[PDB]
C-alpha cells in the first residue's frame, strides 16, 4: 500500500522479531542457569525456544524484507536455505510438542505419576534425532529440487534471483505437510486428550487433601486459629507455639524446632488418611454411608471426617441419610446449610460438587502437576490453533488449485510465524518460570 501502511508493518515486524528473540534467549537462558528448571521437559521447551530463536533470528526478519521490498534482495541460495530453516523450524517444533505428549503419557501412567520415565541423556539424544531427522525431510527436498512445481509461473520465480514465491509440485506440498505437520498433530492431540483424561481419572484422596489442605514444612495457624503443619495436621487447640512444638516433636521422634521436611509431612498425612477411614469404619453413623458410596463420593467423606473428624460429620444426620438414598442435590442443599459452609466455603463447595456430580471437575487443574500439564496443553493449542489455518488452507488449495491467493497464503503464514512469541509468555504460568525471568530481567 501507501507510505503509512509500509511505515507501520515495519514498527509491527520489528516489534514480532524484538518479541520473538528476547522472549526466547530469556527462556532458553532460565533454564541454563536455574538448576531447579533443568528438567526432562524443558529441555524440551529449550528444543521448542530454540527452534522458535532460529525463527526469530533467520526466518521473520528475511521474510520481513520480502514483503516490504516486494521482491528478494539475497539471492537464489540463501532462497533455498532461509525456505528450508523455517520448513526445519516448523516440523522441529510440531515434533517436539509430539515427544513432550508421549513424554507425559508415560509418565502419567506410570508409578511416579509426573516424572519422565527418560534420563536428561535420552532426552537429550531424542531432541538431536528430531533435529537430525527434521533437517533430513527439511533440507533434502529443497536442495535437491523435488519440491519445484513446472508451470512456467513457478520456472520463471525459480530462474529470476529476484523471487522468492515458495512454489511447490501438489505432490511435494502434500507430502512435506503429513509428514511434518498432520501425522505428529493427530498423535499429540490424541495422546494428551489422554493425559488429561487420566490426571483426573487418576485423582485421589491424597491429591484432593493436598488440594484442600496445602502443604506447609512450618507450623502455621488454621482457619480457627489451631497450630497445624505440613498437610492440614493439627498438633494442638491449645494457644502455645511450646505446646504445638513439643506435640510435633513428640509426633515427628525427634527435635524439628517447628520445621519438618516433605519425607515427614507425608508420612503424618498417610497416618492421617488412615486414621479418618478407620474413623469412618468404626463410627455406625458413617460406615453405612461409606459402603453405599462411589470412589470419588467416598472420597469426598473421607475429606469431610479428616478436616472435622467422625464426631463432627456424623452430626449431619440428614445429608448422611440423603447421600445414602443417592439423593445428591438434596444431600448438597443441606451440607450448604451448615457452619462447615460458613467457615470454608471454597473447600465446602468443591467437596458439596464431589458429592453432588461424583466426578473430580471441582478438584480439575488444581493441582501443581496438573496446571504444569494444563500449560503444556496451552503451548500445543497456540501452536495448532497459529498453524492449522495455513496447513488448511495450503492442502485445499492443492486440492482445488485455485482461490489460494498470495496475501492470504502470507498472513497466514504470519499467523504461524507470532506464535514464535507466544511460548516465553506462556511459561510465565510457572512459577519456577516466573522466578528465574524476574531473576534475570533484575526485577
Ligand atoms: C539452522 C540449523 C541448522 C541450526 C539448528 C540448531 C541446533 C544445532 C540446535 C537446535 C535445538 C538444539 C537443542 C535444544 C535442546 C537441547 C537440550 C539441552 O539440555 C542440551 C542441548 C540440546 C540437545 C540442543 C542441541 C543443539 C540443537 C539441536
Ligand atoms: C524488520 C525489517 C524491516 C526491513 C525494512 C528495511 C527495508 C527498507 C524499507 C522498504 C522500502 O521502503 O523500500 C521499498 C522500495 O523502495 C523498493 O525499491
Ligand atoms: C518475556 C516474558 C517475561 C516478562 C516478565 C514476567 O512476566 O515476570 C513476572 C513479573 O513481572 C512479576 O512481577
Ligand atoms: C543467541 C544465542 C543463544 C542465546 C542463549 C544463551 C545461552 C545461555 C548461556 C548459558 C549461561 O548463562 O551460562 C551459565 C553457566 O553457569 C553454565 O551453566
Ligand atoms: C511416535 C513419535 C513419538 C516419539 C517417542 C518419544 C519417546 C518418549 O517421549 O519417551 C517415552 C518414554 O517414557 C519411554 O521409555
Ligand atoms: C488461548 C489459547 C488456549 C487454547 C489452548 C488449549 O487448547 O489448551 C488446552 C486446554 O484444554 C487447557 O485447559
Ligand atoms: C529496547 C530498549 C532497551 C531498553 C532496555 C530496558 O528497558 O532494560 C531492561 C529492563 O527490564 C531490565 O531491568
Ligand atoms: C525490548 C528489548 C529486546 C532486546 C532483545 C534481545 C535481548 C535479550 C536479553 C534479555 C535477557 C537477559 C539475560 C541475562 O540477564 O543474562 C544473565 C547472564 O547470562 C548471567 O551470566
Ligand atoms: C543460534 C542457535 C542458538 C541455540 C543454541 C543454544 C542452546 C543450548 C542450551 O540451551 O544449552 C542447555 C544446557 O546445555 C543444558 O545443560
Ligand atoms: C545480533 C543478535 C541479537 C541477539 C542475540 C544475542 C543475545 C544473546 C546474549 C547472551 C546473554 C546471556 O549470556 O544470556
Ligand atoms: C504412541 C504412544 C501411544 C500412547 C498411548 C495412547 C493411547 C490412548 O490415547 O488411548
Ligand atoms: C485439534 C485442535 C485443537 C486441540 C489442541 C491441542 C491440545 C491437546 C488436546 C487436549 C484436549 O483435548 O483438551
Ligand atoms: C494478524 C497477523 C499480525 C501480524 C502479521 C503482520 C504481517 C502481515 C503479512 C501480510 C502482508 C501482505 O499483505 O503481503
Ligand atoms: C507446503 C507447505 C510448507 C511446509 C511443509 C512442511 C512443513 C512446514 C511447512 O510450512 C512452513 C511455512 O512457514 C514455510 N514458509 C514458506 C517457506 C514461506
Amino acid at each position: 500500500r501507501d507510505e503509512v501502511w509500509v511505515v507501520g508493518m515495519g514498527i509491527v515486524m520489528s516489534l514480532i522479531v524484538l518479541a520473538i528473540v528476547f522472549g526466547n534467549v530469556l527462556v532458553i537462558t532460565a533454564i541454563a542457569k536455574f538448576e531447579r528448571l533443568q528438567t526432562v521437559t524443558n529441555y524440551f521447551i529449550t528444543s521448542l525456544a530454540c527452534a522458535d530463536l532460529v525463527m526469530g533470528l533467520a526466518v521473520v526478519p528475511f521474510g520481513a524484507a520480502h514483503i516490504l521490498m516486494k521482491m528478494w534482495t539475497f539471492g537464489n541460495f540463501w532462497c533455498e536455505f532461509w525456505t528450508s530453516i523455517d520448513v526445519l523450524c516448523v516440523t522441529a517444533s510440531i515434533w517436539t510438542l509430539c515427544v513432550i505428549a508421549v513424554d507425559r503419557y508415560f509418565a502419567i501412567t506410570s508409578p511416579f505419576k509426573y516424572q519422565s520415565l527418560l534420563t536428561k541423556n535420552k532426552a537429550r539424544v531424542i531432541i538431536l534425532m528430531v533435529w537430525i531427522v527434521s533437517g533430513l525431510t527439511s533440507f533434502l527436498p529443497i536442495q535437491m529440487h523435488w519440491y519445484r512445481a513446472t508451470h512456467q509461473e513457478a520456472i520463471n520465480c525459480y530462474a529470476e534471483e529476484t523471487c522468492c514465491d515458495f512454489f511447490t509440485n501438489q505432490a511435494y506440498a502434500i507430502a512435506s505437510s503429513i509428514v511434518s505437520f498432520y501425522v505428529p498433530l493427530v498423535i499429540m492431540v490424541f495422546v494428551y486428550s489422554r493425559v488429561f483424561q487420566e490426571a483426573k481419572r487418576q485423582l485421589n484422596i491424597f491429591e484432593m487433601l493436598r488440594i484442600d489442605e496445602g502443604l506447609r514444612l512450618k507450623i502455621y495457624k488454621d482457619t480457627e486459629g489451631y497450630y497445624t503443619i505440613g498437610i492440614g495436621h493439627l498438633l494442638t487447640k491449645s494457644p502455645s507455639l511450646n505446646a504445638a512444638k513439643s506435640e510435633l516433636d513428640k509426633a515427628i521422634g525427634r527435635n524439628t524446632n517447628g520445621v519438618i521436611t516433605k519425607d515427614e509431612a507425608e508420612k503424618l498425612f498417610n497416618q492421617d488418611v488412615d486414621a479418618a477411614v478407620r474413623g469412618i469404619l468404626r463410627n455406625a453413623k458413617l460406615k453405612p454411608v461409606y459402603d453405599s458410596l462411589d470412589a470419588v463420593r467416598r472420597a469426598a467423606l473421607i475429606n469431610m471426617v479428616f478436616q472435622m473428624g467422625e464426631t463432627g460429620v456424623a452430626g449431619f444426620t440428614n445429608s448422611l441419610r440423603m447421600l445414602q438414598q443417592k439423593r445428591w442435590d438434596e444431600a448438597a442443599v443441606n451440607l450448604a446449610k451448615s457452619r462447615w459452609y460458613n467457615q470454608t466455603p471454597n473447600r465446602a463447595k468443591r467437596v458439596i460438587t464431589t458429592f453432588r456430580t461424583g466426578t473430580w471437575d471441582a478438584y480439575k487443574f488444581c493441582l501443581k502437576e496438573h496446571k504444569a500439564l494444563k500449560t503444556l496443553g496451552i503451548i500445543m493449542g497456540t501452536f495448532t490453533l497459529c498453524w492449522l489455518p495455513f496447513f488448511i488452507v495450503n492442502i485445499v488449495h492443492v486440492i482445488q488449485d485455485n482461490l489460494i491467493r498470495k496475501e492470504v497464503y502470507i498472513l497466514l503464514n504470519w499467523i504461524g510465524y507470532v506464535n514464535s512469541g507466544f511460548n516465553p509468555l506462556i511459561y510465565c504460568r510457572s512459577p519456577d518460570f516466573r522466578i528465574a525471568f524476574q531473576e534475570l530481567l533484575c526485577l
